[PDB]
């Protein structure tokens, strides 16, 4: 009974999550996701923020109210080539990875790892947080409050 989240570095407390190395996160999940890392689902001016600091990444996530791709160099196997908070349009499909927006995070780039997923809750799965760098915390909890994401 195990979940890998793969995190990033911060941008303005701005931070991707992926779940088990694949996408695996529904919109329900991702908010009480977020809310383990005492953290919510950034609103878009918060993201265009993370971005203006240096957030970029190549994969669909949540923020509030849509699933979006940072994007500041264009690659054409990201975004379609685009720069700045790409928006999906269409997608047949339901499950993402997220972003998370901490606030208490610093204002600008923080490539420190991740070392606590202070707001887990009593459970019976091994969390384990993967950062970047190879480092890993691991806890037993849940944060999953929806029976479906189960
Ligand atoms: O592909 C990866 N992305 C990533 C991004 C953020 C945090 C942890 C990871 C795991 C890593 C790097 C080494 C192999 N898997």
């Amino acid at each position: 009974n195990q979940i890998d989240l793969n995190v990033t570095c911060r941008y303005a407390g701005v931070f991707h999550v992926e779940k088990n190395g694949r996408y695996s996160i529904s919109r329900t999940e991702a908010a009480d996701l977020c809310q383990a890392f005492n953290s919510t689902l950034p609103t878009m001016d918060q993201m265009k923020l993370a971005l203006s600091k240096g957030f970029e990444t190549c994969r669909y996530g949540f923020i509030e109210g849509n699933v979006v791709i940072p994007r500041i160099h264009p690659n054409a196997i990201c975004a379609a080539n685009h720069t700045g908070v790409y928006i999906l349009v269409t997608s047949n499909t339901s499950h993402y990875d997220t972003y998370c927006f901490n606030a208490s995070a610093p204002p600008e780039e923080d490539c420190t790892s991740v070392t606590d997923l202070p707001n887990s809750f009593d459970g019976p799965v091994t969390i384990t947080i993967v950062n970047r760098d190879g480092t890993r915390y691991s806890k037993k909890g849940e944060y999953r409050t929806h029976q479906e994401d189960i």
